[PDB]
DNA sequence: GTGTGAGT
DNA sequence: CTCACACT
């Protein structure tokens, strides 16, 4: 139960290609043939954000630009970005995330993640579907799609030959068996995801899993319209070779300093050591979470759909872009406003509640900080003209130029936010 | 109130 | 870019 981490039954439904399907629904043309979405149409084409499956066979990626990309996929069809204020828009990317996250809201509650997955709590769901069952076993054609990660043992003839032997194996009478719940787990999930389809059109992946690190992890594994379950059994195998970074909270400066304290590079390794070591390197929380993540232990609950805390936007401003001129940064606190401004109104007609503060942040030129410093001030008119010449009194005091006549030094960024929402 | 980390 | 939270 508790004690190995198998209390819950938790997915993970990421879109494939999330923009690229998007692009194919709305504009048929492009779609089944090889094609990308390009960010920015001068420097070199754009930047590409969401590749399709058949052009990533040709060893297209993204982070590339454009032109350099049709060096090895010539026929390949290029789609843009809106753009809006010097910054990307996705309302349409977002409208269908949307559209998503109410058709899986169907079946259980959801925790949207990113633009295009979400993480589902199907405990109770699988409670329901083993009383409903009433002990009939769950036969082949149930999970079309279903890849039992670590099986066989001894491309479409392998998944079936691996379903198989999970299944002739399963308990069948203890209704509390782990892996019995998994198995009803994904058979819900082959149904969410064929109904995601039948209503719009999308295809996706999915990860099986008690937690949601596993989850994400199991997702990706067999990426394109695929989905993996993984059981606790299969975490030794799965974390053999599992780069640290790779596991979801340990991407950054924590995760950097096990590889480097430890001298290991696998989330494999850490089995070896005991609880004390951990703790006595990284101190009580996150030795003990380490100590029990390594061994597929994971407690943060799927926790439920949220109203936001927060409200704001920001742009960057780069080297010689750096804002230096007072008539730059009316100009662009003015268009973060109307930004703002557009989201506060929608979301005070959907939520019913105002903002009452305004927080803004800047970046001067050299700083290697995030922000260089961060003001707050009243947020009592929705009026986007209103918040720039705010915005703009608490950073003036800032400009260090006695001349009046520019910005010393620079800002490279600047940021708006509405909080302390009611 | 700052820093960190996920996800784009 | 956008956001949340743990710290403290
Ligand atoms: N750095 C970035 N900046 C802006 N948009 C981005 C971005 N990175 C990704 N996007 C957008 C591009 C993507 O369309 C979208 C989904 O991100 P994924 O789920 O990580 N990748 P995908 O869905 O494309 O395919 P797959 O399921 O095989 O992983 O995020
Ligand atoms: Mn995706
Ligand atoms: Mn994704
Ligand atoms: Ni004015």
């Amino acid at each position: 139960h508790m004690a190995t981490g198998q209390d819950r039954v938790v997915a993970l439904v990421d879109m494939d290609c999330f923009f690229v399907q998007v692009e194919q629904r709305q504009n048929p043309h492009l779609r089944n043939k090889p094609c990308a979405v390009v960010q920015y149409k001068s420097w070199k084409g754009g930047g590409i954000i969401a590749v399709s499956y058949e052009a990533r066979a040709f060893g297209v990626t993204r982070s590339m630009w454009a032109d350099d990309a049709k060096k090895l996929c010539p026929d390949l069809l290029l789609a843009q970005v809106r753009e809006s204020r010097g910054k990307a828009n996705l309302t349409k990317y977002r409208e269908a995330s949307v559209e998503v996250m109410e058709i899986m809201s169907r079946f259980a509650v959801i925790e949207r993640a990113s633009i295009d997955e979400a993480y589902v709590d199907l405990t109770s769901a699988v409670q329901e579907r083993l009383q409903k069952l009433q002990g009939q076993p769950i036969s082949a054609d149930l999970l079309p799609s279903t890849y039992i990660e670590g099986l066989p043992q001894g491309k479409e003839g392998m998944r079936k030959q691996g379903l198989f032997q999970w299944l002739d194996s399963l308990q069948i009478d203890n209704l509390t068996s782990p892996d019995l719940q998994l198995t009803v787990g994904a058979v819900i999930v082959e149904e969410m995801r064929a109904a995601i389809e039948r209503e719009t059109g999308f295809q996706c992946s999915a990860g099986i899993s008690h937690n949601k690190v596993l989850a994400k992890l199991a997702c990706g594994l067999n990426k394109p319209n695929r989905q993996t379950l993984v059981s606790h059994g299969s975490v030794p195998q799965l974390f053999s070779q599992m780069p640290i970074r790779k596991i979801r909270s340990l991407g950054g400066k924590l995760g950097a300093s096990v590889i480097e304290i430890l001298g290991i590079e696998y989330m494999g390794e850490l089995t070896q050591f005991t609880e004390s070591q951990l703790q006595s390197h990284f101190g009580e929380k996150n030795g003990s979470w380490l100590y029990a993540m390594c061994r597929g232990i994971e407690h943060d609950p799927v926790k439920p759909r949220q109203l936001p805390k927060t409200i704001g936007c920001s742009k960057n401003f780069p080297g010689k872009t750096a804002l230096a001129t007072r008539e730059q940064v009316q100009w662009w606190l003015l268009q973060l406003a109307q930004e703002l401004e557009e989201r506060l109104t929608k979301d005070r007609n959907d939520n019913d509640r105002v903002a009452t503060q305004l927080v803004v942040s800047i970046r001067v030129q050299g700083d290697k900080r995030l922000s260089s410093l961060r003001r707050c001030c009243a947020l009592t008119r929705y009026d986007a003209h209103k918040m720039s010449h705010d915005a703009f009194t608490v950073i003036k005091n800032c400009n260090t130029s006695g001349i009046q006549t520019e910005w010393s030094p620079p800002l490279t960024m600047l940021f708006l936010c509405a909080t302390k929402f009611s």
